[PDB]
This record gives structure tokens, C-alpha cells and sequence, in this order.
RNA sequence: AAAUUAGGUGCGCUUGGCGUUUUAGUACUCUGGAAACAGAAUCUACUAAAACAAGGCAAAAUGCCGUGUUUAUCUCGUCAACUUGUUGGCGAGAU
DNA sequence: ATTTGAATAGGCAAGCCAAGCGCACCTAATTT
DNA sequence: CTTGCCTATTCAAAT
């Protein structure tokens, strides 16, 4: 509308902040926030190296398939020839001297050519045994083959270590050429096969595709969202970069043009690199914490906890006044801090600087008489105690070595630049006010190249992520996360006032000209005054009607199903179970196995099936019960691990126990893949994609619709109408029912006149589905509350309730009850 | 703006040993037998073969795709798509 | 008066790591 | 770290 206003931003990495503020009378307009899942680098890495994983899997099956073909051809291998009971290492190391059969022969080669060693390690000749390093063990295992071939010290390790896959099994592809050369070297004679057979075969052994050879033949108005995908930014970034725009585009839209634009992209580049700052930061105040309470402990004085920042300079400084070099005994300052003043290295009315970089400890009287010069500028005056030549010594000689003083802060303390030059204020301000980071460039560049093109008169801009910090601590105005997501857009507008200050201000105008890349204060008390409480900030604070709009996902064909297998068994009770394993059995603190058995000793397979070995594991049991794990002591006493029971002591050891675990209900059936199985193969977590909900003779119901219900046709995804008819049966859904609408991730669902945002389905069984709060995440308004429930909701859909509505918002948070087509969705060509 | 050295961020490609699981064999257990061996059990271990996001192509081939990015809703107009009455683009409106 | 079913609380588990390559752009230092 | 989903525990309604 008519009405002039300011735009504020404060990107984040998982949220845009907006807020819209009157250019003349800074009243609020409108403010919100746009939630998003951080893009980690993590999911596209995933997707590249499973594409990878499936490729060598492919490659290894076409390769054991060329194989049998050249052996069809040459008349070695049949659709009807026994190679069941042929043990391959044996039939290799034979092979290398005397004749084997078609089928032992046959079962050697298609064994050499599943599994055919590394061919691009060179020799490290060096050993920190080291299991996992490929290079240690290929150079290990060249050592050992001096005068051996691969299978003659693989059947060695068989015979004498029981054994032969592992980490030790790792070879050269040269080691296992010069074996199958031998091979049929000595085949030759008694077999018929030709040079011809010989090339082929140790082709298809040794080739592989070269990374510049890659893959076989079938292989793959307003302002736009396509200028990012031009210069090259961290994912995180990217996606916020993206998700400004677009919050840009629906401002302007409805607000039409802003006077001013100003944003602010947040410090972190993602959470965990934020966690890892904050961790060191909360590690540098506890050392700070720790000296405050020694300080009370020792002198009594309580006033210590006041004067935090000056303790934290003193203990910096060796306890001197940096311009005069006289002692600041730290008993005095704590009973008389009077005499001691926190002053600015570079006055602030030029650098903007109110970091602690730019502090310094010092007497009254010296700061006094420094007044706005830089310590270079007032120890070359004659009111100086002390040479500027003494001071900048003693500063160089703080910088090296311990109790050392910050890059940044040193570049103060010792700048002898004109402070005067505006060259040299323009570096300050760049420094302090205008943010440096390519990113923050590279985004301004697009707008102002978008502004500047089709002729709109918009000042873009940009502040500092500490700038907001400071404005905040000035104001009283506390952030934290605990509130809810308004934090992010109570940013926003603080940053949208401080574009107010920097236009009112006369005396701010080179400050405002610089921030908006535009070609070309006398007195502390001046500067303070200039930046006071407008009482605008009351309008920021009491404000509240704020509004949130969390992205929707409907991307089809993301994750299925988890990776795992698991076999099953009927137990007593005719109940299918999934099995378990116990591993590591032999470690220090596990004591998985010891609360198992004196729970549950049945849930055992081999209390069941081999009584004896039971027996034999509950007496070590019973002899070191005081441990976490009797197996332990059994390992470390005797040496020894646990053997099952036999008459001649020769079983073997146990290295894994299996165990009954959960009933079978959801999960997804691959018993087809192993040919007489007897118990039934499965996977579990069935991913959601979305449920649709049915109004049913005044009852809600609703079906899941799985992403394994979703199929990629030609240049579309179908759900599958089996699978959907059948899912609605089993949830007793008539031919007669209303579909009232479907719910992806985070889309709004009201239920009995309350809005949340859909997470998914807890359970299909029971018609339950996990939601969350909107303007807070559950888990923090529980904690605000100090309420110690589990910080998950849970909504059944039953005869119970009472009304089920679909909302939805638009970028900017504007919440809108919307209306649902007639029948659910089929195709989707997104 | 270029060069040199060191690191980073990202996209992509090529491999290797494993891991999970099934079937078989052998060892372990039980029963019978002078013994070879036959049967039972499917538990613990090794070896082989096979499967490993559900699937979809392709057809002797160093064969190919399947977990990323973009993504408020509904109506009307228009162009298109294949699924032939739906859902994509563009435009307009409402929520 | 006791037993059966719903709702809420509590909790578990999720494929991996080592070898090589290309190209792209950024930063820092130094010189022009 | 979040989510799909099972187990176990506690209270109210029905035989």
C-alpha cells in the first residue's frame, strides 16, 4: 500500500526472519518467520555414495555372469553341473600343479573373478599395526607372498587360523593375475581352451572403468531464484539464499516497494559448527567463572561479580594500566574501581567498535587525557607519562608469548594510521558495520544488480551478526531461544530500527553512505546519546501478532525403508518374532547379555536348542555376577573365550548370541529373494508420505500412504490403486465416505479446534499421528513450563473426535482455512 | 587482475575389503550302529553361492536408472502432458 | 468387586570405512 | 538428532 516503509531480514540456516516497519513513524507493520529443514551436505552425499555402492554391486554381478558365459562357451559349465560342495581355495592351490575336473576348474575361476583385490596402492613399506589401513595390510600381505601365490597363503590361514575372509584378505589385482596365469598355464594341457580363452578370461578379471571414462551409455516481474545457483555457496546457504528471495518477492508484493532493505546472515555456517563455538566459548567463560569465584574465595569480596570485564582486562593485562604502564593492584580496583576505567583503543565514534577487542583497563586520570586520539596519537602528545616507543615494546612483548593478547586487539593498541583519513574510517566501518563474508556480498551484489537494472529506488544494506548483540544488551532486551521462533523475527526488527538510526541522524550520514555503497560525533557522552532508548523499542517488545510458516515437503521417492535385514522366528506362543543379535560380548562395560538372562533367559534361541552351552554360559554368569559383564572377567582370568559345549573340548567360540526381540506387524517382505526360506525375511520403518483423512457416518479415519505405495511411471509418480483400496479395507473405510482432505509433513492439521503442524504417523494400527506446536518446538515449551513429560505429541483419530480441518499458510505466515479437491491425489508430476 | 605455495567448499566419477540375511556343506549336539554311515536338531562356528533401499529398463554388454535439489491450497481461463479426466506451466481470482 | 480395553508414558534403533581421480570456486601468505 | 513404532503401565468402564 501507499504507505513507505523499511524491510529487515535475519537469515538463518534453518529460518528467513521479516520484519516491516513505517519509514516515518518506525511503528511495526508486520513481522514473521519462514522455517525450513537445514539442507546438510550429509543428504546428497548420501544419495552420490549409495549410487556408487549400487554400481560396484551391478558391476561384480555382470562380471561373475561374463565369466559363466566364456565357460558355457568352451564347454566347461552346463545348466546341470554340481559346483555345490567345491571348496575354491583348495581347487586353486591344486589347480597350480596338477589337473582338475571341468567343476572344480569352474569353481576356481568364477572364484577368482568375484573377488579380485585393489589395483591402485603402491607399497607404504611400513607397519604402525594398523588393521584398517588398506596400504599396512597390502604391503603386510606382499611380504607373505615373496615366494607364495594369494591361494597358497589363503588355504595356509584356513587350515592354521580357521579362517580366511576379514581386513588381512586384502590383495593386489597383479597378485591374483600371476596365480590365475598359473593356472591355466598348467589347465591348459588337460583342458581344451586356447589363447584366445586365456586373454578373454584374464581380461575380464583385471579391467575396470577409468574416473574419466565414468558410466555406460544410458547414463544421465520479480526477483529470481536462479542468480544463486550462478556463484557456488555451501548447501546450508543456498537454500536460505532461495528461501530470502522468495520472502522478498511476497513483501513486495503485498507491501509494494521498500525505501530500505537491510539483512543480517547469521555467524554459523551450520549447527554443529555452532555447537563446537559455543562449547569453546562456554569452556573460555568457565575459566573466567572459575577465577571470579577464586577472587571471592580469596579476598571475600562479593563486588567481584560486578566487575567481570574489568577483572577479565586486568588479568589480560598483567594487572598495568596499558598507557601509563603503572600497576593496577588488583585489591584496589576491587574496593576502588572508580579509579579505574574501561576505555576504547579506537575511539568508537570512528570505528564503531564496542568489542572487548577494542577495550582496555585503564586509570581515570589517562583516559582522561587521551581523550578521542589513539594511543599512537596521545603518547606522541606532551600529556603522556610514558614514549609511544616504551609502549608499543610492551605491547609486542604482551603479544608473544603466555597471558597473549588478540591479532585484532594488537592492531588497535598499535594502529598509527590518520584516524582522521577517511580511508582509514571507511576501513573501520567496513570492519564494524559492513559485513565481510563473501555469501553476504555475493547476495547484496544480486539485489542491487536487480534494483539497479529495472530502475527502483531500494537502498540495500547490511549489519554485522554482533551489531544486533550489542543493540540488545543496550535496549535490555534479552534473546534467547526458549521463547519460541519469534526470536528470530524480533531480530528482524531490531535490525530494521537500527536503518531508522542511520538515516535520522545527521552525523551518521557517512556511516549511511557507506553501507549503501554510495560513490564519493565529537564527544563519548554525543555518540552515546545518539544510539538512546527511542521508545519504539516498547512497540518491538510488546508487539504480537507474529506470524510462522513452516515448509511443506511432497517430494515422492525419498528414503523407502531401512537398510537392515532381519530374520524371524515363531516363538511358544505362535507369535512371529524378529530375531536379535548380541555382539561384542567380550567388552569391558556391556552388560546387555547379563540383564537379558536374569530377565529373561527364555528370549535365548540356545535355551531352546543347545541346553548344554546354556548350562555352561549361566555358571560363568553366576561365578562373576559382581561385574558389568561376567564374560569379561571370563576373557581377562582365564584367556579364553567362551566355546560351546562339546564332549572333546572342540567347539567352536561364540561371538554373537541370538535372541527373540519385538512382535512382527508393519514391515515389508523380501522373502522372495532367498529361495526356501524358512522363516520370513523383512525390513522395518516404512517412511510416510502422507495420510489421507475420511469422514465416515460421522467418524474420522484416515490411511497411510507409504512411499513404497508411490511409482515412478514415464515423467510421473503414480500411487498404486491395489495398494491404496486394500490399505482403506483394513481400516474398514466405506464406499460411501467423504474425503476430507491429505496431510504431508508439516502441513497444519486442526483437531478439535487446535492447530498444529503434522510429523507424521506414530501408528497405522492404532490411528495415531505425531504432531507439533507451531510457533515453538514441544520439546522447549515443555522446558520453559519445567515439566519433565516426554516432548512428543501424540493425537488418536477416533469415534472420539470432533472435527478434523486442513490449513495452510503462504510464505509470510498469513494462515488461510483451505479447501480439498474431491478425490485424493493419483499422479504428481513433480 | 595474474602467477606460486598451502588449505577449504562443493559437484561428479572409479575401486576395495567388510557388514546384514538365506540356502547348502563341514564341524559341534542328540539317537541308532562294531564301524563306515543313516536320521534328528537349526543352535554356535567356518566356507561357498545368492540377495541387499521396493522396484524399473535392457538383452552377451569394461550395459543403465532407483534415498539430492526445486515444492502453501482451491477455482477459472489458456497452453500442454498422458494417465483421457486428470495434473504440470503461464495468467487471473479467492482462501 | 474384578477383569478387559483405551490412553499415556517409556524406550529402542537407525549400513561402514579405506583407496584413487577430475573440474569448480573461495581464503591466506608473497610478488607484480 | 529425529522419527517410526513397540512395550509396558495405569485408570476407568463393563460383566
Amino acid at each position: 500500500m501507499k504507505r513507505n516503509y523499511i524491510l529487515g531480514l535475519d537469515i538463518g540456516i534453518t529460518s528467513v526472519g521479516y520484519g516491516i516497519i513505517d519509514y516515518e513513524t518506525r511503528d511495526v507493520i508486520d513481522a514473521g518467520v519462514r522455517l525450513f529443514k537445514e539442507a546438510n551436505v550429509e543428504n546428497n552425499e548420501g544419495r552420490r555414495s549409495k549410487r556408487g555402492a549400487r554400481r560396484l554391486k551391478r558391476r561384480r554381478r555382470h562380471r561373475i555372469q561374463r565369466v559363466k558365459k566364456l565357460l558355457f562357451d568352451y564347454n566347461l559349465l552346463t545348466d546341470h553341473s554340481e559346483l555345490s560342495g567345491i571348496n575354491p581355495y583348495e581347487a586353486r592351490v591344486k589347480g597350480l600343479s596338477q589337473k582338475l575336473s571341468e567343476e572344480e576348474f569352474s569353481a576356481a575361476l568364477l572364484h577368482l573373478a568375484k573377488r579380485r583385490g585393489v589395483h591402485n596402492v603402491n607399497e607404504v613399506e611400513e607397519d604402525t599395526g594398523n588393521e584398517l589401513s588398506t596400504k599396512e595390510q597390502i604391503s603386510r600381505n606382499s611380504k607373505a607372498l615373496e615366494e607364495k601365490y594369494v591361494a597358497e597363503l589363503q588355504l595356509e590361514r584356513l587350515k592354521k587360523d580357521g579362517e580366511v575372509r576379514g581386513s588381512i584378505n586384502r590383495f593386489k589385482t597383479s597378485d591374483y593375475v600371476k596365480e590365475a596365469k598359473q593356472l591355466l598355464k598348467v589347465q591348459k594341457a588337460y583342458h581344451q581352451l586356447d589363447q584366445s580363452f586365456i586373454d578373454t578370461y584374464i581380461d575380464l578379471l583385471e579391467t575396470r572403468r577409468t574416473y574419466y571414462e565414468g558410466p555406460g551409455e544410458g547414463s544421465p516481474k520479480e526477483i529470481p531464484t536462479t542468480l544463486v545457483d550462478d556463484f557456488i555457496l555451501s548447501p546450508v546457504v543456498k537454500r536460505s539464499f532461495i528461501q530470502s528471495i522468495k520472502v522478498i518477492n511476497a513483501i513486495i508484493k503485498k507491501y509494494g516497494l521498500p525505501n530500505d532493505i537491510i539483512i543480517e546472515l547469521a555467524r554459523e555456517k551450520n549447527s554443529k559448527d555452532a555447537q563446537k563455538m559455543i562449547n569453546e566459548m562456554q569452556k573460555r567463560n568457565r575459566q573466567t567463572n572459575e577465577r571470579i569465584e577464586e577472587i571471592i574465595r580469596t579476598t571475600g569480596k562479593e563486588n567481584a561479580k560486578y566487575l567481570i570485564e574489568k577483572i577479565k582486562l586486568h588479568d589480560m593485562q598483567e594487572g598495568k594500566c596499558l598507557y601509563s604502564l603503572e600497576a593496577i593492584p588488583l585489591e584496589d580496583l576491587l574496593n576502588n574501581p572508580f579509579n579505574y576505567e574501561v576505555d576504547h583503543i579506537i575511539p568508537r565514534s570512528v570505528s564503531f567498535d564496542n568489542s572487548f577487542n577494542n577495550k582496555v583497563l585503564v586509570k581515570q586520570e589517562e583516559n582522561s587525557k587521551k581523550g578521542n586520539r589513539t594511543p599512537f596519537q596521545y603518547l606522541s602528545s606532551s600529556d603522556s607519562k610514558i614514549s609511544y616507543e616504551t609502549f608499543k615494546k610492551h605491547i609486542l612483548n604482551l603479544a608473544k608469548g603466555k597471558g597473549r593478547i588478540s591479532k585484532t586487539k594488537k592492531e588497535y593498541l598499535l594502529e598509527e594510521r590518520d584516524i582522521n583519513r577517511f580511508s582509514v574510517q571507511k576501513d573501520f566501518i567496513n570492519r564494524n558495520l559492513v559485513d565481510t563474508r563473501y555469501a553476504t556480498r555475493g547476495l547484496m551484489n544480486l539485489l542491487r544488480s536487480y534494483f539497479r537494472v529495472n530502475n527502483l529506488d531500494v537502498k540495500v544494506k547490511s549489519i554485522n551478526g554482533g551489531f544486533t548483540s550489542f543493540l540488545r544488551r543496550k535496549w535490555k532486551f534479552k534473546k534467547e531461544r526458549n521463547k519460541g521462533y519469534k526470536h528470530h523475527a524480533e531480530d528482524a526488527l531490531i535490525i530494521a530500527n537500527a536503518d531508522f538510526i542511520f538515516k535520522e541522524w545527521k552525523k551518521l550520514d557517512k556511516a549511511k553512505k557507506v553501507m549503501e555503497n554510495q560513490m564519493f560525533i565529537e564527544t563519548e557522552q554525543e555518540y552515546k546519546e545518539i544510539f538512546i532508548t527511542p521508545h519504539q523499542i516498547k512497540h518491538i517488545k510488546d508487539f504480537k501478532d507474529y506470524k510462522y510458516s513452516h515448509r511443506v515437503d511432497k517430494k515422492p521417492n525419498r528414503k523407502l525403508i531401512n537398510d537392515t535385514l532381519y530374520s524371524t522366528r515363531k516363538d511358544d506362543k505362535g507369535n512371529t518374532r524378529i530375531v536379535n543379535n548380541l555382539n561384542g560380548l567380550y567388552d569391558k562395560d556391556n552388560d546387555k547379555l547379563k540383564k537379558l538372562i536374569n530377565k529373561s533367559p527364555e528370549k535365548l534361541l540356545m535355551y531352546h536348542h543347545d541346553p548344554q552351552t546354556y548350562q555352561k554360559l549361566k555358571l560363568i554368569m553366576e561365578q562373576y555376577g559382581d561385574e558389568k559383564n561376567p564374560l569379561y572377567k571370563y576373557y581377562e582370568e582365564t584367556g579364553n573365550y567362551l566355546t560351546k559345549y562339546s564332549k572333546k573340548d572342540n567347539g567352536p567360540v561364540i561371538k554373537k548370541i541370538k535372541y527373540y526381540g519385538n512382535k512382527l506387524n508393519a514391515h515389508l517382505d523380501i522373502t522372495d529373494d532367498y529361495p526356501n526360506s524358512r522363516n520370513k525375511v523383512v525390513k522395518l520403518s516404512l517412511k510416510p508420505y502422507r495420510f489421507d483423512v475420511y469422514l465416515d457416518n460421522g467418524v474420522y479415519k484416515f490411511v497411510k500412504v507409504n512411499n513404497l505405495d508411490v511409482i515412478k511411471k514415464e515423467n510421473y509418480y503414480e500411487v498404486n490403486s491395489k495398494c491404496y483400496e486394500e490399505a482403506k479395507k483394513l481400516k474398514k473405510i466405506s464406499n460411501q465416505a467423504e474425503f476430507i482432505a491429505s496431510f504431508y509433513r508439516n502441513d497444519l492439521i486442526k483437531i478439535n479446534g487446535e492447530l498444529y503442524r503434522v510429523i507424521g504417523v506414530a501408528s497405522d494400527l492404532l490411528n495415531a499421528i505425531e504432531v507439533n506446536m507451531i510457533d515453538i518446538t514441544y520439546r522447549e515449551y515443555l522446558e520453559n513450563m519445567n515439566d519433565k513429560r516426554p516432548p512428543r505429541i501424540f493425537k488418536t483419530i477416533s469415534s472420539k473426535t470432533q472435527s478434523i480441518k486442513k490449513y495452510s499458510t503462504d510464505i509470510l505466515g498469513n494462515l488461510y482455512e483451505v479447501k480439498s479437491k474431491k478425490h485424493p491425489q493419483i499422479i504428481k508430476k513433480g
